[PDB]
């Protein structure tokens, strides 16, 4: 049917925008951990005159670096925010297809699943699960960059750094809701 194949894309773009995601979220790392290294050999600064005046200079460049660095890592940011609101988009796109077959076709009660099992409405339980998990997950990383930026301990930085790549929220269940809607809609 025509929803069964809009439900099928719409896992598809789901697949798509959390491989986005992630691609972002490891590029972002990569920075953050740039500007964590970056922190600590700036934070370690009666040795000699010649190292004095080198630690000095070095030093100077290190704050440029730092300043670039974070700037780099708010893009990211954007990214991902950008991200966060084609995902919304799929989210009310299920929702609306629910809407289109009840109109339809009537009480969901009364009619076949569109593929194996799952009434069309558990696609858009699922689908709000993944946008609820993301908006947390981008509230987070805006907290946890400005902490990068600004914390002056080093183990702090590690555990700031740490939060990022996990991603406490999105490494629940992320994988698990949307490996079950590829499962039921035939996607490899």
């Amino acid at each position: 049917s025509v929803s069964a194949r809009k439900i099928k894309d719409n896992a598809a773009d789901w697949h798509n925008l959390i491989l986005k995601w992630e691609t972002l979220n490891d590029a972002g790392f990569t920075t953050a951990n740039n500007i964590a290294n970056l922190k600590i050999s700036l934070l370690n600064k009666s040795s000699s005159p010649a190292s004095k005046e080198n630690e000095e200079k070095v030093c100077l460049e290190y704050n440029e670096e730092l300043e670039k660095l974070c700037e780099e890592l708010q893009a990211t940011l954007d990214g991902l925010t950008k991200i966060q609101v084609k995902m919304e988009k799929l989210s009310s796109t299920t929702k609306g297809i629910c809407e289109l077959e009840n109109y339809h076709y009537g009480e969901e009660s009364k009619r076949p699943p569109l593929f194996h099992t799952w009434p069309t409405t558990h696609f858009y339980e699922v689908s709000h699960k993944l946008l609820e998990m993301y908006r947390k997950e981008l509230l987070l990383k805006r907290t946890v960059a400005k902490e990068l930026a600004h914390t002056g301990d080093p183990d702090l930085t590690l555990s700031y750094l740490s939060m990022w790549l996990h991603q406490p929220y999105v490494e629940s269940d992320s994988r698990l809701h949307l490996e079950s809607m590829l499962l039921e809609t035939g996607h490899r």
